[PDB]
């Protein structure tokens, strides 16, 4: 087996204009990256190069006019760069960002095709700006381009078009991009956990609870496991993986894994407030590598702490690679409410899993 990587630090040059210190940082793929090289990580790993998402694969999800728009700003006058981001909930927007957000996607795209070609069993990506709160039509929670769920289509497109994906997205935020975009599509298993606080967390729409199942052919293919009311770490997530994720997962028998690997539900994450720990994102990792013969793609999403994010996402990799797994504690009690939250999913689904009856 040998492990993919992608990262070019052109994806630094996307900027807040008005706020420097606004959390989406820059250097939050340089520390990620830098953190790979101290762990000796990066040498063990085969370099796949960056690219440009083309026009025409932006439109495998994307209109013709949000692709226009945000083309349109990379020649804007700083005035017009700011009201444009000024139309989007949660957008700031540079001239180097509709680049950076090609670059995201084209690595990612490469990253798919090693996988797929069997040049390499998995891969991560230190991509950025992040793409799962980017909607068909429309930019929004610092995503342009939705990454993920290109990569999906792209891979579909060098495949079958029937190919089954697997998207596990375990930012702390919904994706609520990446469930829109499949959310009549049986061929994508779109299963997001999240903070929800019965709407009070970002990005604050119902369409982030647990009875949203998905629609028409896709009814059973959004799986949305939203947490209220407890600071939720490594137990939860465990158990979430243990009664929903994995048994799902492994009826729908993906032949890809793509995972939107937010960090901002890290222990240590301003935007969180939530306490897994690298250790659980390891575990996490590990579970998906006994899916789809191995084949797992990491795209970095959120994650705002950079220490919290580089130690995260290198225990990822150190995973892929196949280093030892955690043991971790599965017999600690759940928060009460999680456990509320599992069961409501959990009666949610029954109907279209069998490995849930
Ligand atoms: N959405 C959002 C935007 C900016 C933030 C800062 C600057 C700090 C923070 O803790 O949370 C934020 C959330
Ligand atoms: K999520
Ligand atoms: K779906
Ligand atoms: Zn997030």
């Amino acid at each position: 087996p040998i492990t993919g990587l992608v990262y070019d630090q052109r994806m630094m040059l996307h900027h807040n204009m008005w706020d420097s210190h606004h959390p989406e940082l820059p250097q939050r793929i340089s520390r990620i990256f830098s953190r790979h090289e101290e762990l000796r990580l990066l040498s063990r790993c085969h370099r796949i190069p960056a690219r440009l998402a083309t026009e025409e694969e932006l439109a495998l999800c994307h209109s013709s006019k949000h692709i226009s728009i945000i083309k349109s700003s990379e020649h804007m006058k700083p005035r017009d760069l700011n009201r444009l981001g000024d139309e989007y909930n949660s957008i700031f927007i540079s001239n180097e960002s509709y680049t950076c957000a090609l670059l995201a996607a084209g690595s990612c795209f490469n990253s798919a095709q090693a996988i797929l070609t069997g040049q390499v069993r998995n891969a991560v990506a230190i991509v950025r700006p992040p793409g799962h709160a980017a909607e068909k039509d429309t930019a929004c929670g610092f995503c342009f381009f939705n990454t993920a769920a290109l990569t999906a289509r792209y891979a579909q497109s060098i495949t079958r078009e029937s190919l089954r994906v697997l998207i596990v997205d375990w930012d702390v935020h919904h994706g609520n991009g990446t469930q829109h975009i499949f959310e009549e599509d049986d061929s994508v298993l779109y299963i997001s956990l999240h903070r929800y606080e019965d709407g009070a967390f970002f990005p604050n729409s119902e369409d982030a609870n647990y009875d949203k199942v998905g629609l028409g052919k896709g009814r059973g293919y959004n799986v949305n496991i939203p947490w209220n009311g407890g600071k939720m770490g490594d137990p939860e997530y465990m158990a979430a993986f243990h009664h929903l994720v994995m048994p799902i997962a492994r009826e729908f028998a993906p032949e890809l894994v793509l995972v939107s690997a937010g960090f901002d539900a890290a222990r240590g994450d301003p935007l969180g407030g939530f306490q897994v720990t690298p250790e659980g994102y390891a575990h996490l990792t590990h579970q998906l590598m006994s899916l789809a013969a191995g084949r797992v793609l990491i795209i970095l999403e959120g994650g705002y702490n950079l220490t919290s994010i580089s130690e995260s996402m290198s225990m990822c990799t150190s995973m892929l690679l196949g280093d030892s797994p955690p043991s971790l504690d599965h017999l600690t009690p759940l928060k009460t409410s999680a456990t509320v939250s599992i069961n409501n999913v959990l009666r949610a689904h029954a109907p279209f899993w069998s490995s849930l009856r």
